[PDB]
């Protein structure tokens, strides 16, 4: 079905994204306690890991085809991305939002027990909204693998054609409406997105301020999005075309999103040790 | 097969919006030179007016059906359109070239000139989207009767159905680029706003405008784009949703943009009336 | 020669000052690791409450009359300079990291080497006045002649003050690096204004401090130049005037803190008693 | 009494500052319609100038003596061209600043001036008073004085003539008080609009340099004058150095960005009329 080339390479990057993941959980949860890793939000860090991870795992479902059931493994790799989608970008809006009313603070300061609700209302229940969609859109109107044959007779307005096709294909009854649902959803809680970027434009640095991060993530994800969707409806005869297409658009957002948020930290961190290094010789010396 | 009454409500509806649309631009044309009509930039609420006035007119022209005088469908269908996405172009357009005015005003300080630039940018990445999707395949209309066998691989099911519809023969790939350029648009847009939260009044402010528009935008355009997909044999019920969400969206955005101007308007002068006396 | 009754309340009142000042000091060193407390700089706090005790102290030695009084004077008049510098530190301290921070992003020993290097200044100008010219007390008698032109007069005074050679230079000084240290705070409460909550966010503050610092050392110098022979009034005027700036600053820096913890600490029991009903 | 030399130099520098003074009125009034200098405020610098004229006028009168043998008068109305001065040259900036900050903290010219107007009249209430109360005499006093201290006993024979008011030092606090009140809710105000638009609009820089530099020349000058009476040519010379270099200093951080950004519009304007003319 799909060639071994493509499967082989696909796999490998994959599997370099998900040892960078790994790489980032691991130095989020050893050094949770120190500055530059404490000021950000190691906890929220970690549900973005956990999105990641379930995105490149989805990434890998995408590429078994002519193995499976082959309805389950649809609705569980879709579930399984939109998912880790929410679960990536829940934590970075959080973090925006409480890094801007941090600083804009007045004398009604309302209840810490109203911010902390509303920072877990900002990321669980869009979990929540996600969940309730994908459970509907199963138990309403599951994707269904069909094979139909068909003999259309057309007509323009002077010109007769007739055509036999047969096709086997798998979806919705009414998949147009479970997608317009998905991206109208996720469209509206990115566009908040940023508005949160915008109002913390120049509030702070790279490594607690989020403002780029999201901005590149949203126009990344709305692109391949955009792209893949009419791939996948249209370039139908091109398997590996689309998986490749699929893979990559997966691998490049995830990537780009956690290397934007991680990265940034690592060279704080890296900073951050070696005044310490310099100061502790210094020290030692005299 | 669009029932007279509907039709009578959605031309009055329209008609009053268009009214609107005309004292907001009578006001803004004649009371140019004063200092809260100045100060919210006159010239480029000239080409939001136009825009409003151009989607109303789209709105209009969703609701005749057959031909006009032994006229194509397609070309109805294609110039509405087109009407459709120019007047949100030009509507959303202007709004940020302000914010980002402001912007730049507030962070180490942007004539009219370099914004309409701005505009008519955007404004030409809209036209040449839509002439490749006119000439690369038009919206022409076909008459589809077939018959089809169904297998599921447990049951065998043979319907036959004749189907007319008017559109192109990848009409998802345009619909794709059109929504995720104003999707673009629009993050742009509502990254502007949140950059000038809270930075003057909202007659200088056009921060809750986008925050508004972005959204009624998004959630109209998802609803019309599926009921327009799947309920097409309800007719009056695809007219009156569609006029009524064009007519919410641009009523909105222009109210927004403007009852603050007509407010801070009188009570300067009555201010000032108070003060000669 | 100062009345016993105006000694016993100026006395009252600085101790309760200094009860205060202590109550603070325990709070913020016991509830070190409590998030509100911790996110307004605890360890800034304690050099605050320590140029109050200094403060308070010099207003407590601004009341003894007869027994050297050069030295009296001078480490009273040092003391007050050295609070004040240790009250006003920090809160410059503050201000600039939260401008620092917020714009474009500092650990608590640069701005503690600030504050230094700022009670160096004062270190210095205190060291070289002690050293140029001492405070000596001399009894001057004399004997003078007016003669403005149109008229003629005579007038012999005998008249007793402790005061330098050249006091109005240090004066100038020690009020000119105050005022520019001053105007840099005002810029700075005006740079972070708006930018949080009031107890981290030390604006108000510093305006209210200022304010009533040039206000007080105004009057004060006036009414001791002029005064003199009024000694209940001015040692009145003066502890007062000590005390209410310290008070005053004390309390807005503090009181915040106090009440966002109760509200803390009030949701947290209300939080376990929602546990504890389950 | 005073150097010919001395004279002449600070003449000089102060009617070049007044031209320059002059100049920047000239530039104002002209260009009052322009954009660059529209988005300024220029009612509010004419009274920053015309502070700035009487100022730099006051310098003049500190150096003359031992002329109108008539001097009484001549102390009390050079400082209090030198208070109002400072008024008029400061209000202005205080009020454009505000006003900075007020249209950008949303929930004109004739408040700005009705607020400079009651700052100015605080300053009038207080010189009034200090005239009528306390005003400046011009004495001569001869008198000995034995001064003896705890052990030791001296005596001295001191016959002076200076010109000053009984209470000096309460007129002095209390005018230093409001100045510095006043600049002191200047810098929260320059502090305010820190970073809100450019230098032309943003007044936060000149604020702060004026401020300080002001605190300074004010505490020297004061120092200078009561201890060094018997230098009269280096008591003059510096207290028209330094009022020359207030005044100076602020107008030119007020007014240099004008001509800058009027300049290069200018050019930008001239530049785009031949490209027109190209076509
Ligand atoms: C941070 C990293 C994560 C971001 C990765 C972005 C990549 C997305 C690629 C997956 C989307 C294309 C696949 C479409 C569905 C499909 O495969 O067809 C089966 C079918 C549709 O098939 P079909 O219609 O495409 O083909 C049949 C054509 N026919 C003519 C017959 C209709 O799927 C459905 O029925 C809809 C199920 C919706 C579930 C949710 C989808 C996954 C969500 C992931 C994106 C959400 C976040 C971004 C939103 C946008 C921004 C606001
Ligand atoms: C401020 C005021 C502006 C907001 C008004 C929002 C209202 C929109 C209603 C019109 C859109 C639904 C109609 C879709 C096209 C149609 O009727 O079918 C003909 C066809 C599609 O037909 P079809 O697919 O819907 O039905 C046939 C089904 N079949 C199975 C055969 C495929 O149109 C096209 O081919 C695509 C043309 C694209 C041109 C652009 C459309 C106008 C754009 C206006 C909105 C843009 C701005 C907002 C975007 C959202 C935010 C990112
Ligand atoms: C936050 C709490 C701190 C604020 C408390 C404010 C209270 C100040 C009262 C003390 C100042 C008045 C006493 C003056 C000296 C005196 O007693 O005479 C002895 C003498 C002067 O005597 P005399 O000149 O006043 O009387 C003699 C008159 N004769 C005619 C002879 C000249 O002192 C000196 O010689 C100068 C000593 C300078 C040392 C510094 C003084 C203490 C500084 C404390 C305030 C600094 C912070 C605020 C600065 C202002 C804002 C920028
Ligand atoms: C922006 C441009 C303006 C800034 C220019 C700054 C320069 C100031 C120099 C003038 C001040 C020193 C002269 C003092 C008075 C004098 O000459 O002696 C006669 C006398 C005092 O004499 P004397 O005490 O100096 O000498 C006699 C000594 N004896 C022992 C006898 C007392 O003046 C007075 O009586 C007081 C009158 C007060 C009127 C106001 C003075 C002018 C105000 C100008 C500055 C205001 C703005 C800045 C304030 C500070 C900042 C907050």
């Amino acid at each position: 079905s799909l060639s071994p080339v493509l499967l082989g390479i696909v796999w490998t990057f994959l599997s370099c994204g998900l040892l960078l993941i790994l790489f980032f959980l691991a130095f989020t949860i050893h050094c949770r306690k120190n500055r530059i890793v404490k000021m950000s939000s190691p906890n929220l860090n970690i549900v973005t890991l956990l999105g990641s991870c379930l995105t490149y795992s989805s990434a890998y479902l995408f590429g078994i085809q002519d193995v499976l059931s082959m309805e389950t493994l649809i609705q569980t790799r879709l579930s399984m991305l939109c998912i880790g989608t929410s679960l990536v970008f829940g934590p970075i809006l959080g973090k925006s939002w409480r890094l801007y009313k941090v600083f804009t603070q007045r004398v009604p300061d309302k209840r810490v027990i109203i911010k902390d609700l509303q920072l877990l209302g900002l990321v669980a229940a869009l979990l929540m909204a996600d969940v309730i969609l994908l459970m509907t859109w199963v138990l309403t109107d599951p994707i269904q693998c069909l094979q139909i044959l068909s003999v259309s007779m057309t007509v323009t307005g002077k010109d007769v054609s007739c055509t036999s096709t047969s096709t086997h294909f798998c979806a919705s009854r009414y998949s147009d409406v479970w997608i317009a649902l998905i991206w109208g959803c996720k469209g509206l809680l990115l566009l908040y997105g940023a508005y949160l970027a915008g109002l913390t434009g120049h509030v702070s640095s790279p490594p607690v301020n989020q403002s780029l991060t999201i901005m590149v993530g949203v126009n990344l994800l709305v692109l391949a999005a955009g792209l893949l969707f009419v791939v996948t409806r249209y370039l139908h005869s091109w398997p590996n075309l689309v998986f490749g297409l699929t893979s990559g658009g997966i691998f490049v957002c995830t990537t780009t999103i956690n290397c934007f948020i991680f990265i940034p930290q690592l060279k704080q961190w890296k900073a951050f040790e070696e005044e310490n290094q310099t100061i502790r010789r210094m020290a030692k010396y005299f």
